[PDB]
């Protein structure tokens, strides 16, 4: 009667899961019980349903074929930091930059806010798998959730539906997660487009792997996947079982004589990981090519043979919509061409959505006479000089698949991974920070990882701050283990090196022109890896000369170059300062080769 009650399909075989799933149900009393199966038919019958609720818009067909558009409430626009938690058996395991509770009082908590709480409405179950199906490094997660947006932008972002319980079989373990806007409703109530709660909760049990999530409908907080799963909970897995999760993009870059290379890159909002992802070679670049595999989250295991391999976790793209135009990211414009949800951007007079940025592929540059913004209002050029509005919310997303992406990686999917050759962790710096710069060695590569920043300078080491599973201090230990027990099995490890884009001149203004003009830096950063470029030895590290980089196709003088990419002794004594306080905020639980790596270049500027 149970299994009766919850419908569960015919193909769903393992009893511990449908016994968690009658235990939720039982708490949150839905209306109804609808195993998702992650067909084509149901996504389009999911999206008419949003449709018919008032959540999507459909797009015009001939503008932006198979393509939506949603709106959400004002309240609910975004990850909210301060109200994710981590709730670890001891408050030590979170650490500084987690938000802790014990858990038996927030599983008080959140009790009596998930009991009833689908009243109304339809449980989703979304079953699904992060990495490649069935491979040996995926693994399996269960989303319960009241909202068919989650359920149709998982659809895009993971691989979802029958397919997993093939893989899961009769006694598989997935990682449980429950999720619900948080507004029950009463018989006869109208639904509101966007439901949601103004308390909001979004918890991780991580001796258990739970995920709790209440009360918003948006993007980090309700795709469980993304970062919920597949950096606070699997960074907790990936230290106890010897690898890693991170906020990192993954590329592939080949060069003109065939040789492929791939590289894992942080970014808090430098450059964007995205445009970084999917890079376009410049003018001077003829032969060589860059590949996606993926643009936001690398799951990244040591092999036998004395390599790091990464996969991306995540089947799709939820990316930041403003900014994106032609220049700035092609491959990404390419991607959105349709089959896409877009959420918070601005709906066109044709029916086709806008957001800031776009007007740069306009003749003229010139911006649209008229518009209707993310919240249902009028917009124009001389509205928004007078209130402020931006048309597209600064947050506003895309929701698409890889396979649209024409610069998709052709192991975008392969279980056995890619080779890491080099990592990079960015940061927005207007000083100091050259614009690139290799760790001589890995313990200082993890220093720059540590204490990167982002323009004041907020502090996001490894651009995790708002996504480690556990103590920040023991993340970066784990870091340091994992290289030196690496090296010890003879293996070469990844260089590690530092970039800026975001160094400016005597007048303000940024010197790097950025964007496809990246693919010079990457090239240097492939010749150090194959021991053929040169560099300069600094107080942090080594960093290229004017003439170590191919120019061809940019006029680019060696005063912008090293206005960019020098170093001042004055300035690394106030940036050492500043880590001084970063390490006081992690209550100097550090591991000490930090602390010898601050200490040397120290000496370093001493001499
Ligand atoms: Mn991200």
């Amino acid at each position: 009667m149970q299994g009766n009650n919850l419908n569960t399909p015919a193909y769903v075989k393992n009893a511990k899961l449908i016994a968690w799933v009658a235990d939720m149900v039982a708490l949150c009393k839905p209306d109804t019980v609808y195993w998702c199966d992650g067909s084509d038919a149901e996504y389009q019958r999911l999206c008419q349903q949003l449709v018919d609720a008032g959540t999507f818009k459909k797009l015009n067909e001939a503008k932006r074929p198979n393509s939506y558009l949603a709106c959400s409430d004002p309240s609910d626009v975004a990850r909210v930091e301060d109200r994710t938690y981590i709730c670890s058996a001891k408050e030590e395991n979170a650490g500084p930059t987690n938000n802790w509770m014990e858990p038996s009082e927030m599983r008080a908590t959140l009790q009596p806010l998930f009991d009833g709480c689908m009243r109304g409405r339809t449980m989703y179950v979304v079953p699904f798998s992060m990495g490649p199906l069935g491979s040996p490094i995926a693994h399996i997660g269960i989303e319960l959730s009241d909202s068919p947006y989650v359920a149709v932008n998982m659809k895009i972002m993971t691989r979802m539906g029958k397919a997993v319980f093939e893989v899961l079989g009769t006694e598989g373990d997935f990682v449980p997660c429950v999720h619900t806007v948080g507004a029950p409703l009463a018989e006869g109530e109208q639904d509101v487009t966007w439901p949601c709660n103004k308390t909001k909760y979004i918890v991780h049990y991580p001796e258990t792997r739970e995920i709790w999530s209440y009360g918003s409908g948006y993007g980090g907080n309700a795709l469980l996947g993304k970062k919920c799963f597949a950096l606070r909970i699997a960074s907790n897995m990936g230290r106890d079982e010897g690898w890693l999760a991170e906020h990192m993009l993954i590329l592939g870059v080949t060069n003109p004589e065939g040789k492929k290379y791939h590289v894992a890159a942080a970014f808090p909002s430098a450059c964007g990981k995205t445009n970084f992802s999917m890079l376009v070679p410049p003018a001077g670049f003829d032969g060589w090519s860059v590949t996606t595999i993926g643009d936001d989250i690398a799951w990244i295991k040591p092999a036998a043979d004395g390599k790091l391999y990464a996969i991306n976790p995540e089947a799709g793209y939820f990316g930041v919509a403003p900014g994106t135009n032609m220049l700035t990211n092609p491959n990404c414009m390419l991607s959105v061409r349709g089959n896409t949800i877009f959420t918070n951007v601005a709906l066109t007079d044709d029916g086709d959505v806008w957001w800031e940025g776009m007007e740069q592929d306009a003749p003229g540059k010139a911006l649209p006479d008229h518009l209707i913004d993310w919240q249902g209002k009028d917009w124009t050029p001389q509205i928004a000089k007078e209130t402020g509005a931006k048309a597209a919310h600064p947050n506003s997303r895309f929701t698409v698949a890889a396979t649209n992406n024409p610069a998709l990686d052709s192991a975008w999917d392969d279980p056995k991974g890619v080779a890491i050759d080099a990592f990079i962790f960015g940061g927005r710096r207007s000083t100091t920070v050259p614009l690139v710069t290799e760790a001589r060695s890995w313990v200082e590569g993890v220093y720059m990882a540590a204490t990167m920043g982002s323009e004041v300078v907020r502090r996001d080491p490894f651009a995790m701050l708002p996504f480690m599973g556990y103590n920040m201090s023991d993340y970066f230990q784990h870091w340091l283990d994992l290289g030196k027990k690496l090296a010890a099995s003879g293996a070469t490890l990844p260089k590690i090196y530092t970039t800026n884009w975001f160094r400016k001149g005597t007048d303000g203004k940024f010197v790097w022109p950025g964007y496809g003009e990246n693919m010079r830096v990457l090239a240097w950063m492939i010749d150090r890896i194959e021991g053929k470029g040169q560099g300069e030895d600094h107080v942090t590290g080594i960093s290229p000369s004017y003439e170590d980089l191919n120019w061809t196709g940019l006029d680019f003088s060696a005063d912008q170059f090293n206005t960019v990419t020098s170093i001042d002794k004055a300035a690394w004594l106030k940036e050492l300062e500043l880590h001084a306080e970063l390490f006081k905020q992690l209550e100097h639980h550090l591991p000490k080769e930090l602390g010898e790596t601050k200490a040397e270049i120290e000496r370093r500027l001493a001499a």
